[PDB]
């Protein structure tokens, strides 16, 4: 194995846990794969994917993104920072894509997933941009539940890193929108305690994060350092007891001996 996946192996024994990575270094196309081809629920992580497939569609359906969308009271889920202040109001399908992302609002992710049809029109985008991996099957918030075993709502780390460098600085999408998408991620307001903490300061990081069951706690980030091509980075990480507490720290880690072994 190499030197970097000895530290990571180790990093993995110490949390007591599984984990998961994917770099993908842009700047010569070389990876580091730590149970790379393992399904790891994915949580929060999939709405980068919802997003997308909304700004895919908003490619063809041109005022898409400003059409006002119905918040009820029974849309409110369990994690509703955005919504809950336009509850008996609207907010738009921009405006939806920026609280799912930047503040991770769960009632905003149903209703992108909804615009697309439900679990299965996110997933058909997925397999549309060439990721066969990726799985949407449950809305929010049952799609964190992240039970051992269980395919549903997974991904690999290998096929996130290629879908998110294929998003954020491939032709996944049109242009207009791929840099919505890279100004999404890069004001998210979740990321300081996750792979960004990991990493040297000086260093530009657009990020999604993700938690659920077994301690779940995942990030997935595309990555500017200084002077240098950009990385994509997955740490995925997950926990044998279900009630287990998040351990940002661990994906932190995982960021830091990938950024030692650049
Ligand atoms: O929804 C959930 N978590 C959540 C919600 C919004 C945002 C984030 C988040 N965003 N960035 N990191 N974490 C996480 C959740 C759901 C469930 C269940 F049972 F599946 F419904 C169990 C959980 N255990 C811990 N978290 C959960
Ligand atoms: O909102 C969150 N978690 C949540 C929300 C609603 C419900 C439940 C839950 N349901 N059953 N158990 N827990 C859990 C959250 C968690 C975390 C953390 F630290 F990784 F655990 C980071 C976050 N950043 C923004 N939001 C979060």
């Amino acid at each position: 194995t190499s030197a970097v996946q000895q530290k990571l192996a180790a990093l993995e024994k110490s949390s007591g846990g599984r984990l998961g990575v994917a770099l993908i270094d842009t700047a010569d196309n070389t990876q580091v794969l730590y149970r790379g081809d393992e399904r790891f629920p994915m949580c929060s992580t999939s709405k980068v994917m919802a997003a997308a497939a909304v700004l895919k569609q908003s490619e063809t359906q041109k005022q898409l993104l400003n059409q006002p969308v119905e918040i009820k009271h029974a849309d409110l889920v369990n994690y509703n920072p955005i919504a809950e202040k336009h509850v008996n109001g609207t907010m738009t399908l921009a405006e939806l894509s920026a609280a799912a992302l930047q503040y991770s609002d769960n009632t905003a992710m149903n209703k992108l997933i909804a615009q697309l049809g439900g679990p299965g029109g996110v997933t058909a985008f997925a397999r549309a941009i060439g990721d066969e991996t990726f799985r949407l099957d449950r809305t929010e918030p049952t799609l964190n539940t992240a039970i051992p075993g269980d395919p549903r709502d997974t991904t690999t780390p290998r096929a996130m890193a290629q879908t998110l460098r294929q998003l954020t600085l491939g032709h996944a999408l049109g242009e207009t929108q791929r840099a919505q998408l890279v100004t999404w991620l890069k004001g998210n307001t979740t990321g300081a305690a996750s792979i960004r903490a990991g990493l040297p300061t000086s260093w530009t990081v657009g990020d999604k994060t993700g938690s659920g069951g077994y301690g779940t706690t995942n990030d997935i980030a595309v990555i500017w350092p200084q002077g240098r091509a950009p990385l994509v980075l997955v740490t995925y990480f997950t926990q044998p007891q279900q009630n287990a507490e998040s351990r940002r720290d661990v994906l932190a880690s995982a960021a830091r001996i990938i950024a030692e072994g650049l």
